[PDB]
């Protein structure tokens, strides 16, 4: 039997329903998503880190000419400064006053700490939603991880569960993101091969172990001081450091819909966004006839207490006269009231207690119970505290009138 019902995509809050037919007893169904995960399809564009400016030892020729011998290292600068007269701890290096030459060259390379202190620049394409759910059908219970795509089923005990596509496809990650120190940032980093100096991406590598290294650090050499041996260089300050100094708070403190953000895998969890269109294919063999189950006759309902509140502040007693003692389900076919409990136990004729949370100030709802239903009605009072530390349990509704 094919049944389908939208389930609000809230983490920690439960959801209940009853599936029934003209000659088959109510079969309860309960769902509880303990963690809804939003993994995006992601690939690595590069990794960046602090640079370090390596530099070959100056090659000094005493009154002889030199040449800018080229090598091919990242962001290389090579220059042949003439008219030098260097000094060491032992005195003047050369005897010719003029015509001495010093060839000096400098280059960029990855910091020694880049293997463990680096930022990963990624592109995030599309979303994949998977949720850890607790599903019960007529006391057949399962705890699983369902891939929310409408395709992948979870088929334990013969009932086939399919969690349709997340109704409002949405991600907190833009197309192009960055990971650093276990925090995910939305940042339009330069494409590989366009990194500009003094900003994020000044040095880049396709992988942490990649041989290639593009560097654009605005490296330019200056002539050394007379009587000193060294390689002067003025360079744009490390763009990665500047990004660290100047960056907005991570998505874990700015993401919409209250999403939590985690980094392995890159993902967002507990996004209170949209709803999951669950579809349940219940086998014909799991249904039970109305005759077998406890049948209720001549029930009455009364709200012995009502506190219009986020939690289950509403209490109602049902006086029952059952045909045979046992257990059976209880529900409200309406968004007015959401029940804490799924089923109750009955002993011939007596009373039972139902907990619920409500939106209506003047509540009235049909409590469906054990192959019957009773019209519960009453007046309800406001709650105590202005602010509470948990999310809503009761479906909001327009009617809150006198
Ligand atoms: C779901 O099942 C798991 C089983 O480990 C349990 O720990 C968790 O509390 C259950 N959640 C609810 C309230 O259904």
């Amino acid at each position: 039997y094919e049944h389908a019902t939208t389930m609000p995509s809230q983490a920690g809050i439960s959801y209940n329903t009853i599936v029934n037919r003209a000659g088959y007893a109510p079969l309860p169904i309960s769902i509880t998503p303990t963690k809804i995960k939003l993994i995006p399809t992601v690939n690595l564009e590069y990794v960046t880190c602090h640079y370090k400016t390596g530099m070959d030892s100056p090659a000094i020729k005493c009154c002889g000419s030199q040449e800018c011998t080229p090598t091919y290292r990242p962001d290389e600068q090579c220059k042949v400064f003439t008219g030098v007269y260097p000094f060491m701890w032992g005195g003047a290096y050369c005897f010719c006053d003029t015509e001495n030459t010093q060839v000096s060259k400098a280059y960029v390379m990855k910091s020694d700490d880049c293997l463990a202190d680096h930022a990963e620049a990624y592109k995030a394409h599309t979303a994949s939603v998977q949720a850890f759910l607790n599903i019960t059908v007529g006391e057949h219970s399962i705890v699983t991880t369902v891939y929310v795509n409408g395709e992948t089923p979870v088929n334990f005990n013969g009932v086939k569960i399919t969690a349709g596509p997340l109704s409002t496809a949405w991600t907190p990650f833009d197309r192009k993101i960055v990971q650093y120190a276990g925090e995910i940032y939305n940042y339009d980093f330069p494409e590989y091969g366009a990194g500009q100096p003094g900003a994020f991406g000044d040095i880049q590598s396709r992988t942490v172990s990649s041989s290639d290294l593009y560097a654009n650090t605005n490296l330019v050499l200056q002539r050394p001081k007379a009587g000193a041996i060294h390689v002067p260089y003025t360079q744009a300050p490390s763009g990665f450091e500047q990004w660290k100094k100047d960056k907005a708070p991570s998505l874990k403190f700015t993401a919409p819909f209250g999403c939590e953000i985690y980094t392995n895998p890159i993902r967002a969890e507990n996004c209170a966004v949209g709803s999951i269109p669950l579809a349940f294919d219940i086998p014909d063999a799991l249904f039970t006839r109305v005759s077998e189950t406890p049948t209720l006759s001549a029930a009455e309902c009364t709200l012995n207490e009502c506190v219009y509140s986020s939690d289950f502040g509403g209490i109602a007693t049902v006086k029952y006269s059952a045909s045979k003692s046992g257990k059976c389900a209880v529900h409200v076919p309406s968004g007015t009231a959401t029940l804490k409990e799924a089923a109750v136990e009955l002993t011939e004729q007596g009373s039972a207690t139902i907990h619920f949370s409500t939106a209506n100030i003047h509540p009235e709802f049909r409590l469906q119970i054990c192959t019957s239903y009773v019209t519960c009605k009453g007046d309800c009072h406001p709650p105590k505290d202005h602010i509470v530390t948990h999310p809503q349990y009761h479906a909001q509704t327009f009617t809150a009138a006198v």
